[PDB]
């Protein structure tokens, strides 16, 4: 059964709701972005209408096999109508092709789903400064002080710095990327853009990419491991023994691997900058845990909703324990209070 938090009051609307079988008077099923979690139940037999992004319809029809009848791709700062109800769809910063969704209700009130987001101060300039919004449906996965993380810009200055320098004093050196969703692409083109190197990848991922619109893409990656220095592998491979087995299939080319792990946060962003982060190592393998999120930080969500001023918020990430849901409550009213609305 559909939970009140993917549902759309005043509407036949449910968002990110695929798991739940037949919604009873969803009449449009909307899919934020192509991550698992929430396109879950999503196959080729699915019969209601989808509406979402090019880029999330692309992956739909591809990789899941829904037919194309039952996909409805919208363009991105345009106002539609769907079954009576005007919408619009935003850039949510978040993976390819993911994004937030305004609703205009016919009682005059304006929701807007955030889906998953790293909150930016572009957004104030977007189709969301004209007008007041009553409920905001908030990606709260970072919601607590202690979620601090660098710019993605940062992130990617260290990884391109530290690839550059290890394969310009060993020519002989590998770099490996893990990967297991769509998502932080960057971090692997721009690593294969300073070494002068196409990324090789499976086919199962090459197929995922040439859904992403990325423009040039086919002068980035190929499948032909064998002429790139920049290889990606699944993110559970990425550890001593998976890179191990790895570097022997390369026959002899390589003698050293350099592997980068995108994760979210994690405690060790509590006490070290990003220039001072160092890499766990074993012999010829060293491997970097760097802090690329996709998701707003702290203060990011705090000053996209205090710009906001929202007259309701409904989480949707973290609201499974109470201890979550009432410290979740007490930032939101400690943020009203200080901004006044
Ligand atoms: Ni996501």
């Amino acid at each position: 059964t559909c939970p009140f938090y993917k549902k759309i009051p005043g509407t036949g609307f449910t968002v990110d709701a695929f798991q739940y079988g037949v919604v009873e008077g969803c009449t449009a099923y909307f899919l934020t972005h192509f991550h698992s979690d929430h396109y879950a139940g999503l196959s080729k037999h699915f019969t209601f209408p989808v509406y979402c992004s090019e880029i999330t319809g692309n992956l739909l029809k591809n990789k899941l096999h829904v037919q194309e009848q039952y996909i409805h791709p919208l363009p991105l700062d345009t106002e539609c109508i769907v079954n009576g109800v005007k919408v619009v769809l935003l850039d949510a910063n978040h993976c390819p092709g993911a994004v937030m969704i305004l609703f205009y209700l016919p009682n005059g009130t304006v929701i807007l789903h955030t889906g998953d987001f790293r909150a930016d101060p572009s957004m104030e300039r977007s189709l969301l400064a004209d007008q007041k919004v009553h409920m905001l449906y908030l990606d709260t996965t970072y919601c607590s002080p202690e979620y601090t993380f660098p710019s993605q810009q940062e992130v990617i200055r260290f990884a391109i710095n530290t690839a550059f320098e290890a394969v310009t004093l060993n020519p002989h050196a590998l770099v490996v990327c893990g990967t297991y969703s769509i998502g932080k692409e960057k971090v692997f083109l721009a690593i294969a853009d300073v070494l002068g190197s196409k990324v090789g990848m499976s086919q199962e991922k090459y197929k995922t990419l040439q859904c992403l619109n990325i423009p040039e893409i086919n002068s980035l990656i190929t499948t032909d491991m064998c002429s790139s220095l920049v290889h990606l592998l699944p993110m559970m491979q990425i550890n001593f023994k998976g890179l191990q087995s790895h570097l022997k299939k390369c026959g002899g080319k390589y003698n050293q691997i350099l592997a980068f792990r995108p994760t979210g946060w994690t405690h060790s962003n509590k006490f070290t900058r990003i220039a001072d982060v160092i890499p766990q190592t074993k012999g010829n393998i060293s491997i970097y845990g760097i802090p690329y999120s996709e998701h707003s930080s702290y203060l990011e969500m705090k000053r996209f909703v205090q710009w906001l001023k929202p007259q309701k918020i409904i989480p949707t990430v973290n609201v499974g324990t109470w201890k979550s849901r009432s410290t979740m409550e007490k930032y939101f009213r400690e943020w009203k209070l200080e901004a006044g609305y």
